Protein backbone atom coordinates (compact mmCIF):
# COMPACT_ATOMS: atom_id res chain seq x y z
CA UNK A 1 0.00 0.00 0.00
CA UNK A 2 1.20 3.37 0.45
CA UNK A 3 4.01 4.63 2.50
CA UNK A 4 2.90 5.65 6.11
CA UNK A 5 3.72 9.19 7.35
CA UNK A 6 3.37 11.32 9.99
CA UNK A 7 4.18 15.43 10.15
CA UNK A 8 6.46 15.84 13.59
CA UNK A 9 9.26 18.68 14.61
CA UNK A 10 12.12 17.50 16.23
CA UNK A 11 14.35 19.40 19.20
CA UNK A 12 18.14 18.78 20.18
CA UNK A 13 18.86 17.63 23.75
CA UNK A 14 19.72 21.03 24.56
CA UNK A 15 16.22 21.89 23.69
CA UNK A 16 16.69 23.94 20.50
CA UNK A 17 14.61 23.76 17.65
CA UNK A 18 15.72 23.52 13.72
CA UNK A 19 14.57 26.19 11.25
CA UNK A 20 15.69 26.41 7.60
CA UNK A 21 18.76 28.86 6.80
CA UNK A 22 18.76 29.16 3.37
CA UNK A 23 17.04 26.68 1.22
CA UNK A 24 19.63 23.55 1.73
CA UNK A 25 20.65 23.93 5.05
CA UNK A 26 18.39 23.65 8.21
CA UNK A 27 20.36 24.82 12.11
CA UNK A 28 19.20 25.00 15.17
CA UNK A 29 18.57 27.69 17.48
CA UNK A 30 17.11 28.53 20.90
CA UNK A 31 13.01 28.92 20.13
CA UNK A 32 10.13 30.11 22.60
CA UNK A 33 7.17 31.88 21.93
CA UNK A 34 5.72 33.63 18.51
CA UNK A 35 8.99 32.33 16.64
CA UNK A 36 8.43 28.69 16.97
CA UNK A 37 6.26 29.02 14.12
CA UNK A 38 9.65 29.34 12.41
CA UNK A 39 10.81 25.40 12.63
CA UNK A 40 10.52 23.03 10.19
CA UNK A 41 7.80 20.30 10.18
CA UNK A 42 9.16 17.13 9.18
CA UNK A 43 6.75 14.26 7.42
CA UNK A 44 8.88 11.27 8.41
CA UNK A 45 7.98 8.32 6.14
CA UNK A 46 8.33 4.57 7.73
CA UNK A 47 10.46 3.26 5.11
CA UNK A 48 11.80 -0.16 3.96
CA UNK A 49 14.86 -1.33 5.54
CA UNK A 50 16.59 -3.38 8.25
CA UNK A 51 14.54 -2.75 11.78
CA UNK A 52 14.65 -3.81 15.35
CA UNK A 53 12.83 -3.06 18.14
CA UNK A 54 14.64 -0.01 18.93
CA UNK A 55 15.65 0.80 15.09
CA UNK A 56 13.51 1.80 12.80
CA UNK A 57 14.20 3.11 9.45
CA UNK A 58 12.71 6.61 8.17
CA UNK A 59 12.86 9.26 5.78
CA UNK A 60 12.88 12.89 6.98
CA UNK A 61 10.97 15.42 3.92
CA UNK A 62 9.75 18.70 5.06
CA UNK A 63 6.04 19.17 5.55
CA UNK A 64 4.56 19.90 1.37
CA UNK A 65 7.95 20.00 -0.01
CA UNK A 66 9.69 18.02 -2.56
CA UNK A 67 12.49 18.05 -0.05
CA UNK A 68 14.51 15.36 1.80
CA UNK A 69 17.35 15.71 4.37
CA UNK A 70 20.37 13.20 2.20
CA UNK A 71 23.39 11.38 3.26
CA UNK A 72 25.87 11.88 0.56
CA UNK A 73 30.18 12.07 0.18
CA UNK A 74 31.45 15.27 -0.26
CA UNK A 75 34.88 16.88 -0.80
CA UNK A 76 34.83 13.31 0.48
CA UNK A 77 32.96 13.17 3.65
CA UNK A 78 29.71 11.89 5.07
CA UNK A 79 27.60 14.97 4.97
CA UNK A 80 24.04 15.93 5.78
CA UNK A 81 21.90 17.72 2.64
CA UNK A 82 18.45 18.85 1.84
CA UNK A 83 17.90 17.30 -1.71
CA UNK A 84 14.93 17.90 -4.50
CA UNK A 85 12.97 15.20 -5.34
CA UNK A 86 9.98 14.87 -8.28
CA UNK A 87 7.38 15.36 -6.26
CA UNK A 88 5.04 12.94 -8.43
CA UNK A 89 7.15 10.10 -7.14
CA UNK A 90 8.13 10.56 -3.37
CA UNK A 91 7.76 9.91 -0.75
CA UNK A 92 7.73 5.98 -1.73
CA UNK A 93 8.22 2.99 0.94
CA UNK A 94 11.08 2.25 -0.89
CA UNK A 95 13.45 5.20 -0.63
CA UNK A 96 16.99 5.51 -1.60
CA UNK A 97 19.65 4.85 1.02
CA UNK A 98 21.02 8.30 0.83
CA UNK A 99 17.58 8.91 2.37
CA UNK A 100 17.16 6.54 5.04
CA UNK A 101 17.87 7.19 8.93
CA UNK A 102 17.91 4.57 11.25
CA UNK A 103 15.52 6.07 14.29
CA UNK A 104 17.27 5.07 17.43
CA UNK A 105 15.28 5.19 20.85
CA UNK A 106 18.01 5.45 23.25
CA UNK A 107 17.27 6.55 27.32
CA UNK A 108 13.85 8.49 26.51
CA UNK A 109 15.42 10.08 22.94
CA UNK A 110 15.94 9.35 19.83
CA UNK A 111 19.41 9.26 17.50
CA UNK A 112 19.14 9.41 13.42
CA UNK A 113 22.07 7.65 11.93
CA UNK A 114 22.50 7.47 8.45
CA UNK A 115 21.57 3.92 6.96
CA UNK A 116 24.31 4.70 4.20
CA UNK A 117 27.10 5.61 6.68
CA UNK A 118 26.77 3.38 10.13
CA UNK A 119 27.85 5.68 12.50
CA UNK A 120 27.40 9.34 11.57
CA UNK A 121 24.44 10.75 13.14
CA UNK A 122 22.10 13.78 12.45
CA UNK A 123 24.10 16.48 14.82
CA UNK A 124 23.68 19.95 16.47
CA UNK A 125 26.86 22.09 17.81
CA UNK A 126 26.11 23.87 21.25
CA UNK A 127 26.53 26.95 19.85
CA UNK A 128 23.29 28.76 18.46
CA UNK A 129 22.43 29.09 14.85
CA UNK A 130 25.27 26.78 13.59
CA UNK A 131 23.91 24.01 10.78
CA UNK A 132 22.49 20.70 11.35
CA UNK A 133 25.05 18.43 9.89
CA UNK A 134 25.82 14.52 9.72
CA UNK A 135 28.62 13.90 12.66
CA UNK A 136 30.57 10.84 13.13
CA UNK A 137 31.27 11.03 17.00
CA UNK A 138 29.00 10.54 20.12
CA UNK A 139 29.72 11.89 23.55
CA UNK A 140 31.55 15.03 22.82
CA UNK A 141 30.76 18.94 21.75
CA UNK A 142 28.18 17.14 19.56
CA UNK A 143 24.41 16.74 20.11
CA UNK A 144 23.29 13.56 18.72
CA UNK A 145 20.07 13.41 20.87
CA UNK A 146 16.70 14.72 19.98
CA UNK A 147 13.02 14.58 21.53
CA UNK A 148 9.86 14.25 18.89
CA UNK A 149 6.80 16.61 18.93
CA UNK A 150 3.92 15.04 16.85
CA UNK A 151 1.96 17.71 14.89
CA UNK A 152 -1.49 17.93 13.81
Amino acid sequence: APVRSLNCTLRDSQQKSLVMSGPYELKALHLQGQDMEQQVVFSMSFVQGEESNDKIPVALGLKEKNLYLSCVLKDDKPTLQLESVDPKNYPKKKMEKRFVFNKIEINNKLEFESAQFPNWYISTSQAENMPVFLGGTKGGQDITDFTMQFVS
